[PDB]
């Protein structure tokens, strides 16, 4: 049996000292050379599995999508999940949870369409607010995780909030520190000492009293939302919820219960918000270091959608190329370098290793996005990737952003159609240009941790005639 090769760790200290000093990521690559694509590594006293390469990502998360279907613990936050939420949720509660919002904010919008319009919409928005910056530099962040807030928001809490609506730019401003403070070093450092380190201050009690501000939102919106419930017609996410929180009271068993409604809303308001965010954040930082990648996609926009009527979703197949520089936005961009944690939930059988139950495994996705056994020159943007000699869109076994298997990102759906809607209808009415010159444009990550966060950047939006 046995679990997969790796360095042998010390008491406690796990194998710290084979750790590579920028971070998490950096050391399972430096150990990956030692060992190869799966190897174990000790956290301190909790051992992991690591995966890399497409093959190893693949050969668990999808040959044998069951016996890794197991959520990890994450460091800094389980403080606040302590495993509820329909992120952090595992065996049956997993299910239970995962299948509802998959179901109610589906036939509530999402799945497609309702969706569609609701986007090409708060897209309108989002092109009449950029005219009134008249082009000045300023800082997309922001504006951006409103735009995709809303979006989601629209299906959890039904509303939608204005840009410059204080309440609203308080918990996006939140989120995004936040992500910053849970993909900083400590969030690493805490990961491994978590036990160590608690007992005493630093940023992972700030990620505490961050996420409480917004459990508040979340639950003060849920009282507001309780007294309003009209049984004949729920409004959103939340009062469904409510309908079968109410319903099942018979049943102390039933996982629709309060801690759940605030975790869960708050795994969807999360994530809703902030990576379909920042990941246009950094496209447009990589639409700046290549202006002539933006005149091909502003033409592609030309021949097809023309330029006297939105973006709409069909669109994206008329236009492979646009459809391959966003794969390779995302493929760059990796703003999840090494996915939620994992867990086998049986002791499984892989490659020749017995892996026991309940072991943590890190299905390291950054190692498939930038595998060079499936992307040729997979560290250089490359349209090419996902494209075929009659330049039409091409599959890549390579490109899993959103991550594979039963766990792979709930919200993918509307992620690539926010994506492909809100980058173009932009770039159909605008034309971005930065005071940095291109050779001089970093992409370097701020922050690389359980997340890659892309540098702060200006950038103006001067308007298209
Ligand atoms: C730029 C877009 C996005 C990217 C790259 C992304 C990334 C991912 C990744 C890598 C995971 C972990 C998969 C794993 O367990 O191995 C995941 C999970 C998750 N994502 Fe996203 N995500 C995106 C947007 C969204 C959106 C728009 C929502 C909200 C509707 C969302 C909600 C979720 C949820 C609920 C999970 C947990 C799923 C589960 O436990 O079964 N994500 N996503
Ligand atoms: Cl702790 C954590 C992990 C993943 C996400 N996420 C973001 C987008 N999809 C998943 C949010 C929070």
């Amino acid at each position: 049996g046995k679990l997969p090769p790796g360095p042998s760790p010390l008491p406690v200290l796990g194998n710290l000292l084979q750790m590579d000093r920028k971070g998490l990521l950096r050391s399972f690559l430096r150990l990956r050379e030692k060992y190869g694509d799966v190897f174990t590594v000790y956290l301190g006293s909790r051992p992991v599995v690591v995966l890399c390469g497409t093959d190893a990502i693949r050969e668990a998360l999808v040959d044998q999508a069951e016996a890794f279907s197991g959520r990890g613990k994450i460091a800094v936050v389980d403080p606040i999940f302590q495993g509820y939420g329909v992120i952090f949720a595992n065996g049956e509660r997993w299910r239970a949870l995962r299948r509802f919002s998959l179901a109610t904010m589906r036939d509530f919008g999402m799945g497609k369409r309702s969706v569609e319009e609701r986007i090409q919409e708060e897209a309108r928005c989002l092109v009449e607010e950029l005219r009134k910056s008249k082009g000045a530099l300023l800082d997309n962040t922001l504006l951006f995780h409103s735009i995709t807030s809303n979006i989601i928001c629209s299906i959890v809490f039904g509303k939608r909030f204005d840009y410059k609506d204080p309440v609203f730019l308080r918990l996006l401003d939140l989120f995004f520190q936040s992500f910053s403070l849970i993909s900083s070093f400590s969030s690493q450092v805490f990961e491994l000492f978590s036990g160590f380190l608690k007992y005493f201050p630093g940023t992972h009690r700030q990620i505490y009293r961050n996420l409480q501000e917004i459990n508040t939102f979340i639950g003060q919106s849920v009282e507001k939302h309780r007294a309003t419930l009209d049984p004949s017609n729920p409004r959103d996410f939340i009062d469904v919820y409510l309908l079968r929180m109410e319903k099942d009271k018979s049943d102390p068993s039933s996982e629709f219960h309060h801690q759940n409604l605030i975790l869960t809303v708050l795994s969807l308001f999360f994530a809703g918000t902030e990576t379909t965010s920042t990941t246009l954040r950094y496209g447009f930082l990589l639409m700046l270091k290549y202006p002539h990648v933006t005149e091909r996609v502003q033409k592609e926009i030309e021949q097809v959608i023309g330029s006297h009527r939105p973006p709409a979703l069909d669109d994206r197949a008329k236009m492979p190329y646009t459809d391959a520089v966003i794969h390779e936005i995302q493929r760059l961009g990796d703003l999840i370098p090494f996915g939620v944690p994992h867990t086998v939930t049986k002791d499984t059988q892989f490659r020749g290793y017995v892996i026991p139950k309940n072991t943590e495994v890190f299905p390291v996705l950054s190692s498939a996005l930038h595998d060079p056994r499936y992307f040729e020159t997979p560290n250089t943007f490359n349209p090419g990737h996902f494209l075929d000699a009659n330049g039409a869109l091409k599959r890549n076994e390579g490109f899993m952003p959103f991550s594979l298997g039963k766990r792979i990102c709930l919200g993918e759906g509307i992620a690539r159609t926010e994506l492909f809607l809100f980058f173009t209808t932009i770039l159909q009415n605008f034309s971005i240009a930065s005071p940095v010159p291109p050779e001089d444009i970093d992409l370097t990550p701020r922050e690389s941790g359980v997340g890659n966060v892309p540098p702060s950047y200006q950038i103006r939006f001067l308007a298209r005639h």
